[PDB]
C-alpha cells in the first residue's frame, strides 16, 4: 500500500507533503513507491517489512531544514535526519519508526565551507563525503590529512553523528568533533561552543565554550537535525609504512590482546588504531565463499585451514601502520617484531613485501589507515548471493581473556544459527571494540529472521557476560538500550525526559537509541 | 541575621535541617553564623555581601545524597554541590544564589575506590585530593602520575566537574574522565557510558557506553550530585626536563605564539601543555607588591624593569617540560631552542640550571608539569594585604596578533581600575586560556567593588571582540552566559528546558553557569 506516517491521513499527509514542495521545491520531494525503495536498508534484517519511509526531503539551507521541523511539527509528522544515509550494516538511510520522513540533508547541503591550514581543521556540512574531503585536501596541496573508516562513501558529518571510528591517530571523530549547528526539534537554531558568541573565530578552536557541554547530546541521538559540523584535521606526518603480523591458531587471540596493550595504551609504538581481523573477515574480502565450502553448514576445519594456506593468512591478522621520519618507524617495527614475535607461529610481512591476494587487505589497511579513503571493502559483500551484513559491535576491556570468551560466545551462537562469524578486533588505548559482521542472503526470508532471532541471542546473552554495544541496528535498538538499565533503566530514563522537553510533539526519529517520546512509549513500536 | 533559602521561612528551614540530621546525623550538618563564615567566598567581589550559605551539609554515602535531594525537593530547599569546594577565584564553596545548602560531598566522601596499574585509571569519590591521590601513587609504587592543577588541595573530580586543566599530556580533565555516578534533581541515581551496564569492568575504560553522550551535561552544570567519576591516569615516562625562555619585550608575545603554534599541534616537540607568564605573574609567586612599588596606582615602568633585573626574567616567561628517554629531549629541546632563539632577547634555562629567586616558578612549573601537586603558588595571595584573586579567562587563537590585541584590551582596562594585569597563557593544540589574575585587598570595599565593575567590562568589551571565557566567578555568570547569544539566546534557551526537565522543583545549584529554574526567572536573581 501507501506508506503513511502513524495517525497521519492520507489527507494531512499529501498536504504535509505540498508544504514540504513549498520549502525546499517540486524535484527535492521523493513520496512514490517506485522511486522510495532505494531509501529501505540495503541489508533489511527479519523477514517481514521494517523501517519503511514514507517520503525523502532533501533541503539546500539551514532555514529550510527549519521551516521542514516547523511543517512536521504542525502535522504530527516524524522526520528522520540522515547526511549520506551510507549508515549500512545499521539501517541504512532507512528511519526507526516505519512511515518517518527521511530528511537527506547530504543530497544539497554538501559544500565544504572552510579547511583551515593554519589551524588544521575542517567545517563541513553533512554531504561532504571523505572522499569529497580528500579530493579538497589532493586539489589544494594540503598538508593536513582525514581520518575515515573502512568506506569512503561515508559523510565526515554523518558517521561522527552516530560515533563511528577511523583508524590514525585522529580515529575518535567525536573527540576530534568542534562545534556544531544543529536545528532543534521545534525548529529553533543553535550552534554550540565558541559558536554560540557571536563574531568567534575559535568555533572549529575549542570545543566545550561555556556551561554545559551539550554536543555528545547530538551524537547517537533524536534531539535535533546538524546542518553543520566543525572536525580537527591531524597533519599528514612525513613518512609511514603498514605491517600484517598473521598468527595460525585461534586460540592465539589471548596472547596477541594480552601482548598488544603495553605497546597500544601509550599510542607507542601502535601509534594508529591497531586492527585483529580473523581468517573469515580476510577471506570475504578478495574471495567468495562457494571458493571453500560449497555446503549449507558452519565451514568446516579443513575448510578454513584451505583459506588460510591460499590467502597465506593466519586464523587472526594483525594490521597497523607507523608514522614519522623512517628511522623511528624503523626502531617501532623493531619493537613489534619482538613483542609479538614471542608467539609460536608468528609471520611478519611489510605493505612493500606483498602483493599476493593475502596482501589485498594490509594494501586496503595502509590506505585508509594513511586518510585515502576507499570502496576496495566493498567485495566483503560477495561472500553470498545478494549479501547483506549487520554490526554486533560489543565493548572489550583489552584483555585476552575478556576476548577470548566473547570470540567463542559469538562463535557459539553463529554456527548454530548457520552464520559465518567475523570478526574485527578494533582496539582504542584502554578499550576494544570487537567488530562481528554476519553476512547473510538479503533476498532470502530465513536468512534475514535467522540474522535478526541469532542478534537478539547475542545482545541478551553478551548482557548477562557483562558486555554493551557501541552502536547497533535498527531492529536493536530497543533490546540494547534495555542492557543499560543499572538503577532500573536510570539512564533510558533520563533521555526520556531530556526528549520530552525539547520535542514535546516527538518528531526527531522516535525510537533512535531506543529513545521514544511520550505520545509513542508503550505503543507496540 | 540568619540567612535563609528565598521564600523559606525559619520555621521551614530548621524542619529541613532536623530532616538532614536524621539522614547524616547531627553533627555533620552546620547552621550558625559563626561556623558557615568557613564557607564563603575567601576572594569575595563586589562591596556589599553576596553568596551567603545558609548551612553545609556532608553527607559520606550517595544514599545520603538521594535523600538530602528528595528533602530539598519537599522545602524548595536549593543545594549547591561542591567536592572539595576550593574553587577559589570562581567563589570557593559559595553558591550562586544566596541562601543555598552547600552538600560538601568530598568531607566524608573522599574514598580512592580503584587504582588501576594495568589498564591506567583511577575511580575517585569526590573527597579525594590531588595530594590524596599521590600519596597514593607513591605508597604503591606505581608506574602512573596523575595531572593536577597549580593547587594541589582541589578534588580530581570538583575540579573535572567544572572543566578544570592541568598540564601533563593529560591536560584535559574532561577528556580523561570516565563514566560518572550522579544523583539527579529528584533523588535518582544514574551511572553513564558502561557503568549503565550492570556488571561490565569497562566503565573507566570507554567513555561513551551507547545512546546520547550525557557525561559533558554534568560539567560546569546545576543537573545533579556527582558522587562518583573515573579519569585515566597516564603512565609516568622514563626520564623528564623543564625548561624557561625569557622574552624581554612586551610586544614579544606576538612571535612567541607564532613561533609556538607549528612546535605545539602535533604535541611534539611541546609534549606538555606550555604555559606562558608575564613578569607580574611571577613575580608576585616570589615577591609582594611594595618590593617593587609602594605607590597607589599602576606600577611604573622602571619598577616593571626592576621586577625583570632582580628575578633575572624577561616581561614573558615561557614554561615548558619534555618527557621520554634522553636523547628525544635532548632534539625536542634542541628544536625549541633554535625556534625560539629567533626572537631578539630570548634566552634559556632548564630545571637544572636555576635556583635563585627567579627560577622557583621554574622549579614548581617541574612539580606540577610532572603530577607533582603543589602548594607553592598560593604565595600569589601575599601580593598585597589580605590578598585575594579572581579569573578572567578568555580563549585566543594560537594567533600572535589576537594574543596582542587581548593583552592590551585587557592591560588598558587593569590601569583603568588601578589593578595589577598579571597574565598565563595556557596553550592547548589549537586554542589557548589567556589567564587573567587580579590580585586585591579582599578586606576593603572599593577594591572588591572595582574588581566586580572592571571584571564586567572586560566580559562586555571581550565579546564585542569576539572573545568568551571558558570559566567564570559566581559575579560574572550571568554577564557571561548572556555573551553566548547567537541565535537570540538559542544556547541558554536550550540549557533552560533541560534544567525545568530535570529539575522541576528548581533544587540544584540555580544559577550556575547563568542556567536559572522557571521559578528564579526575570526575579532579579
Ligand atoms: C557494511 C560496512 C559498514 C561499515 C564498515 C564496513 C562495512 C563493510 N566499516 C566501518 C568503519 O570502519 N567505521 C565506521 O564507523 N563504520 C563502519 N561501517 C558502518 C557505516 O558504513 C559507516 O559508519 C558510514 O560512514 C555511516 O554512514 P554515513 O556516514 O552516511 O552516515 P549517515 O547514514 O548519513 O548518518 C548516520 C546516522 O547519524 C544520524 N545523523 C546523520 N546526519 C544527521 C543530521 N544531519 N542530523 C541528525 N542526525 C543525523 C542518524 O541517526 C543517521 O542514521
Ligand atoms: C587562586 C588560584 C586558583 C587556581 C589556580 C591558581 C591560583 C593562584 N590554578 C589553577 C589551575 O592551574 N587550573 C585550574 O583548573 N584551576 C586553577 N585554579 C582554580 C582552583 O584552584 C581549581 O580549579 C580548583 O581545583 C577547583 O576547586 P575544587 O577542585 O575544590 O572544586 P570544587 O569547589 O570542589 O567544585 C567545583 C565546582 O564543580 C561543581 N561540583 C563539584 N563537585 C560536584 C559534585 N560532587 N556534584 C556536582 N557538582 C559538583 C560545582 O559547580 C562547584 O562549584
Ligand atoms: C570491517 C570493519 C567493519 C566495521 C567497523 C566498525 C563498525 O562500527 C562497523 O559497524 C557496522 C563495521
Ligand atoms: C596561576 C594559574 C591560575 C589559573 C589557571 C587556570 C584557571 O582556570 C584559573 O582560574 C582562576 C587560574
Amino acid at each position: 500500500t501507501r506508506t503513511l506516517p502513524p495517525g497521519v491521513s492520507d489527507e494531512r499527509f499529501d498536504a504535509a507533503l505540498q508544504r514540504f514542495r513549498d520549502v525546499v521545491g517540486d524535484k527535492w520531494v521523493l513520496s512514490t513507491a517506485d522511486e522510495l525503495e532505494a531509501f529501505r536498508d540495503p541489508y533489511p534484517v527479519g523477514a517481514a517489512e521494517a523501517n519503511l519511509p514514507s517520503a525523502v526531503v532533501s533541503p539546500e539551507s539551514t532555514e529550510q531544514v527549519q521551516d521542514i521541523v516547523r511543517i512536521a511539527n504542525e502535522y504530527g509528522i516524524p522526520l528522520h535526519p540522515v547526511s549520506t544515509g551510507k549508515n549500512n550494516g545499521y539501517g541504512g538511510a532507512a528511519p526507526r519508526l516505519s512511515g518517518s520522513v527521511i530528511v537527506k540533508t547530504g543530497e544539497r547541503m554538501n559544500r565544504i565551507l572552510e579547511v583551515n591550514e593554519k589551524y588544521g581543521y575542517a567545517l563541513l556540512e553533512p554531504g561532504v563525503t571523505y572522499f569529497d574531503l580528500y579530493e579538497y585536501l589532493q586539489s589544494h596541496d594540503s598538508g593536513l590529512m582525514l581520518d575515515c573508516p573502512d568506506l569512503g562513501w561515508g559523510s565526515v558529518v554523518g558517521n561522527t553523528l552516530d560515533r563511528g571510528v577511523g583508524y590514525t591517530p585522529y580515529g575518535d571523530h567525536f573527540m576530534w568533533q568542534t562545534g556544531l549547528e544543529v536545528v532543534l526539534p521545534q525548529g529553533e537554531v543553535m550552534r554550540t561552543g565558541m559558536g554560540a558568541l557571536p563574531g568567534s573565530d575559535a568555533w572549529q578552536l575549542f570545543p566545550y565554550g561555556f556551561g554545559p557541554f551539550p554536543d555528545g547530546m547530538f551524537t547517537q541521538s533524536n534531539l535535533g537535525i546538524v546542518t553543520k559540523m566543525g572536525i580537527a584535521l591531524m597533519q599528514r606526518p612525513p613518512a609511514s609504512q603498514s605491517f600484517l603480523i598473521t598468527f595460525d591458531k585461534e586460540e592465539d587471540l589471548e596472547q596477541i590482546v594480552d601482548i598488544m596493550l603495553p605497546l597500544r595504551i601509550n599510542m607507542a609504538p601502535l601509534q594508529n588504531v591497531p586492527v585483529l581481523r580473523n581468517i573469515f573477515m580476510d577471506a570475504a574480502a578478495v574471495s567468495k565463499r562457494t571458493e571453500w565450502f560449497d555446503g549449507d553448514g558452519p565451514m568446516p576445519a579443513e575448510a578454513i585451514e584451505r583459506m588460510k594456506k591460499d590467502l597465506d593468512l593466519g586464523f587472526w591478522n594483525f594490521y597497523g601502520t607507523l608514522y614519522g621520519p623512517p628511522p623511528l618507524i624503523e626502531m617501532y617495527y623493531g619493537m613489534i617484531k619482538e613483542a609479538f614475535g614471542k608467539i609460536p607461529g608468528a609471520r611478519f610481512f611489510t605493505h612493500e613485501e606483498r602483493d599476493d591476494r593475502g596482501g589485498h587487505v594490509l594494501q586496503d589497511r595502509h590506505k585508509i589507515n594513511n586518510g585515502i579513503p576507499s570502496l576496495d571493502e566493498l567485495q566483503l559483500l560477495d561472500w553470498v548471493p545478494n549479501g547483506g551484513h549487520i554490526g554486533f559491535v560489543p565493548v572489550s576491556a583489552p584483555d585476552g581473556r575478556e576476548a577470548m570468551k566473547q570470540f567463542e560466545m559469538v562463535r557459539n551462537r553463529a554456527n548454530e544459527y548457520n552464520k559465518d562469524y567475523m570478526a574485527q578486533f578494533i582496539i582504542g588505548l584502554r578499550e576494544m571494540y570487537h567488530v562481528c559482521l554476519f553476512i547473510y542472503d538479503t533476498a532470502d526470508p530465513e536468512a534475514r529472521e535467522e540474522i535478526l532471532q541469532m542478534t537478539k541471542v547475542l545482545v541478551r546473552e553478551a548482557a548477562e557476560a557483562g558486555y554493551g554495544e557501541y552502536r547497533t541496528h535498527n531492529a536493536l535498538m530497543d533490546d540494547v538500550m534495555a542492557t543499560f538499565n543499572w538503577g532500573d533503566g536510570a539512564l533510558l530514563k533520563f533521555h526520556e525526559k531530556i526528549k520530552d522537553a525539547l520535542d514535546p510533539n516527538g518528531i526527531i526519529a522516535p525510537g533512535k537509541s531506543g529513545i521514544w517520546p511520550q505520545r509513542f512509549r508503550g505503543q507496540n513500536l
